[PDB]
């Protein structure tokens, strides 16, 4: 239970804890509160 959000996991804006390390949080459309986790870029 104790994990931090990995690929494949929903999160909002106003989340709790952040992605994991190299993973983000983005969000669904221009006007939403609820996104999911995504993979950076480099």
């Amino acid at each position: 239970y104790i994990t931090c959000l990995f690929r494949g996991a929903r999160c909002r804006v106003y989340s709790g804890r952040s992605c994991c390390f190299g993973y983000y949080c983005r969000r669904d459309f221009p006007g939403s509160i609820f996104g999911t986790c995504s993979r950076r870029n480099f």
